[PDB]
């Protein structure tokens, strides 16, 4: 499968995340065992028995895999050395802070829900992301990760001026940014893939030469490797090139890497040239690789090659749709709550005669009719739309009202809210009526996420 | 692992049934996909990418596996011919009726719960089973064969009327196992040795008839646990290598409604002798080693049948006593709220006024427990001095409850709850009255689930 261009996810990815959201498996709350989440996924959404689900969980918690993890996990989840994560019975998991911004407003009829494999539960067909995840974590296809700050910037620049040229896009996004860092060098390959959808670049490892102060001996220290390069396979390919005399000048190889940092160690035979050895390392091993940017995603059920402006367009169109649906929904809800409070405020303004008719009725069904059949004394854009020019719904709210509601501040609470709901409806319609207030809301959301999640660039571009 | 001697279940058995009960997968309601149950078990009570769980589920639903099925399934769950079940995403499940009887009163603090693999969830250590599942459904080391529910229940009634019940008297109610697959047992000594000791060996024959024109052997039922497909092919190998006598042909004409293995006899050469070399060279006859072991306080143990009935009845003594303690305590509290609700009513209009005249709910309450109203013993909760709680039930009572017949139902319930706590006391104080309730229960499952003996003992 291919991921959706709007939220950047594949079906299994959403099923996992939605499951964690339904479980209250939040970033503030206590970690839950991975098994638990795998259980609800298999149970309600991916009825299979594989390790697709677990692998998906594992992949989303690896900092060397995602430029912005979606899963905050504790325990053994593998390494750049390619070792495996421990069993689902032994890893703890929970959503990451940024993952919630991808699920924001799921409860406000923002995206279409579909039925699950048996028709007893439903799943969003797409996430209401405030984050341009597809570009940011990257993803036939081969889209590399990017920097959240740069992408939001392009997004803002794009809302302020839709005629944005590719050249301007590049001032904002100079190129990819891997979680793994490194150095990109294929500068025209970047623009190539941005205007076209297809390009090829060179990713190089970061390395420095130390000179031992007393022996003058040289050592090369590899700090950063290119995206996806297995560190241990790389030291093996290196040991080999030394064995076959295909790589001269090295007297010793060691990994001294940590849970805290990478430290590959390549000793330089006395007299040989550090720089030259480094240059030969870059020609014979995965110290250097090619990356083919081939940017395909599903737009409206179909594979498509995208240029970078289109990717930015898709994300922004999707934000217009989610914010619009969100506001439609909030306005319907506010009118329904306003209608019930109103019905309770005249009820509370004459609570004593209201007391009988409850006394004089022989069941609850019939109590109510004495309220829809007699007409009450007292003491518009806020009317629900399902509401006829003249109800049962209100009487349910009175007849089912708790005795303690007559209390002084309760009364005052059910009418400040009522009153506050009338400002809400007013505010809500401005936003829907006015294209500008709406884009303004979208712009504050983008600035908000850029503020909370924006970070430095990691990969250097030469 | 071994099964608990009280409910006859192993941890996963119990973990699976508890999941279905919690999930509302009742014998009554719509079938759920097995995968919904499997996933719940794995995530909440048994974290393994095994098939132990799905496997536990399929076995519980095979009429040929269990004498009294614990799961009612729809879809392909295998067959006596050895087919696999269909995948868990295609098969449907629900607890069988008798299953609710093994779980009855898990809601009334009858059994000790316990932490699951992490904290976060709790699960029963045993089921409050009104069914002696250990014997009735048996267990597979350990190797306890199934038995007839009607026979075991009677062995229990008898044990209740006389705890000096002899082994000899037990044999009259339970002459031996009763497999879901019928068949014929031979060798009574094995049965008596095993019942008295915990270890015995018996022989289990298929039931076949010989039709007398030549002769043909018709097999109607096979010994327990033998695969029909493996068997016919075994017979075919024997006749093809000429290691087995006068058989002109063999067909399996078994269908949805019953078994019919047919073996035709060459021409004379007599079927009574072919049947015999057939019992001797194939799974037409198999032997069964009774080894009745189970846990009791942890720790395996070899049990004699009397000890098994004693364990089950004793467990019923504990469950019912606790269930009654719970009901009594629960009925005192409920009755204490309804008596209040009744004094708030028929003294209402004034009550209205208090909540009226208060800037809060906590203060409405306080002026309920700072008044003595007007009106209009062994039924009182034990934390009650000679009420605040009753007034929480007032302050939060819904307006429509001041209605004519809502008014009559809190009063009716009150009264009816007074007779129930009285009955509840009679049972807790009188040992004999408690044993009556147990007998009433055994008779009840026996009348609903007891059935005809299937296996013949010779």
């Amino acid at each position: 499968a291919l991921p959706d261009v709007r939220d950047g996810l594949k079906p299994v990815h959403r099923r996992v995340l939605f499951a964690m959201d339904v479980l209250g498996n939040d970033w503030n709350k206590a970690y839950k065992k991975s098994a638990r989440v795998v259980g609800d996924v298999i149970g309600k959404y991916h009825p299979h028995g594989d390790t697709a689900v677990y692998d998906t969980i594992v992949r989303m918690a690896q900092p060397f895999s995602l430029r912005y993890m979606l899963v905050d996990g504790q325990g053994n989840f593998g390494s750049v050395d390619g070792d495996s994560a421990a069993a689902m019975r032994y890893t703890e998991i929970r959503m990451s802070k940024i993952a919630h911004s991808i699920l924001a407003d799921l409860d406000k009829e923002t995206v279409d829900f579909v039925p699950n494999y048996d028709g007893t539960e439903h799943i969003p067909a797409v996430m209401p992301t405030r984050v341009p995840n597809l570009l940011v974590n990257g993803t036939a296809t081969n889209i590399p990760p990017h920097n959240l700050t740069e992408v939001i910037n392009a997004c803002l620049a794009l809302i302020d001026n839709s005629e944005l040229t590719f050249e301007e896009i590049l001032e904002h996004i100079p190129g990819p940014d891997f979680p793994t860092a490194g150095i990109i060098s294929g500068r025209a390959g970047i623009e190539e893939a941005y205007r076209t959808g297809r390009g090829k670049i060179k990713i190089r490892a970061r390395a420095s030469i130390d000179v031992h102060e007393t022996t003058g001996k040289e050592t090369i220290i590899v700090h950063e490797l290119p995206y996806q390069v297995n560190k241990a396979r790389l030291i093996e390919k290196m040991a080999e090139l030394v064995k076959d005399k295909r790589l001269e000048g090295i007297s010793a190889l060691r990994d001294e890497s940590d849970k805290d940092g990478m430290r590959m160690v390549i000793e330089i035979k006395r007299g040989e040239v550090g720089e030259v050895v480094l240059n030969n390392l870059y020609k014979l091993t995965q110290m250097q690789v090619s990356f083919g940017l081939n940017m395909v995603a599903l737009t409206n059920g179909q594979p498509k090659i995208f240029n970078i402006k289109e990717m930015l367009e898709a994300f922004v169109l999707h934000r217009r749709e989610v914010v619009t649906r969100r506001t439609i929904f909030e306005l319907r809800k506010a009118r329904d709550r306003a209608h019930i409070l109103e019905g309770l405020s005249i009820a509370l303004a004459n609570i004593d005669p209201i007391i009988e008719m409850i006394k004089n009725s022989n069941n609850r069904k019939e109590s109510e009719e004495k309220l829809i059949s007699q007409g009450w004394e007292l003491g518009d854009a806020a009317r629900p739309e399902w509401l006829e020019p003249e109800t049962a719904e209100q009487a349910k709210a009175i007849v089912d009202l708790q005795l303690y509601k007559l209390s002084g501040m309760e009364h005052d609470k059910i009418l400040s809210e009522y009153k506050a709901l009338l400002d809400l409806i007013a505010e809500l319609m401005h936003i829907l009526a006015t294209p500008a207030r709406l884009m303004e809301v979208i712009c504050e959301e983008l600035v908000a996420i850029r503020d909370e999640f924006g970070d430095e660039r990691r990969t250097e571009i030469t």
